[PDB]
């Protein structure tokens, strides 16, 4: 579990998303694996607008932040799980660490502010859904 709260808004994976989530909708799209909902308390993440391909993530599975190197948001063929069919997800980031389903939400964070969220892994593999291109996320 986990999210970004940047602003008036809340980042989750969609397939993590809860009834309040929905109720409060600003945005969701299921390629991505991304939905935004609006918060009544500002939050505190700053969204990096960068090209940076290292970072640190956090692996709630391990209680740890680890560094990592990190492939640029492309489209990548995700297996079959409980949330999703086999389909492509765009937007995705892979790296090497280790993830479990419940590790979904932990942050990715460059120099520069958050990079995105952990949403698929396997084997030695993470997989993050990238949010530096929604400038939106940065204005009312
Ligand atoms: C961190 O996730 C894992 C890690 C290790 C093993 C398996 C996973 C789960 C995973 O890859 N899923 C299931 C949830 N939906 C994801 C999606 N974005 O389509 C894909
Ligand atoms: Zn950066």
């Amino acid at each position: 579990s986990g999210a970004i709260y940047v602003g008036n808004y809340r980042v989750v994976n969609r397939h993590l998303a809860t009834h309040n989530d929905w109720a409060n909708l600003v945005w969701e799209d299921s390629s991505r694996d991304l939905l935004v909902s609006s918060t009544t308390a500002q939050g505190c993440d700053t969204i990096a607008r960068c090209d940076c391909q290292t970072g640190v993530y956090y692996c709630s599975s391990r209680r740890k932040h680890y560094p990592v190197s990190f492939s640029k948001p492309s489209l990548i063929f995700v297996e079959a799980s409980e949330y999703y069919p086999a389909r492509y997800q765009s937007h995705l980031m892979l790296a090497v660490g280790h993830s479990e389903p419940g590790d979904c939400g932990g942050i990715l964070r460059c120099q520069h502010g958050v990079v995105g969220i952990v949403s698929t892994g396997g084997n030695g593999l993470v997989g993050f859904a990238d949010v530096r291109d929604l400038l939106w996320l940065d204005e009312e």
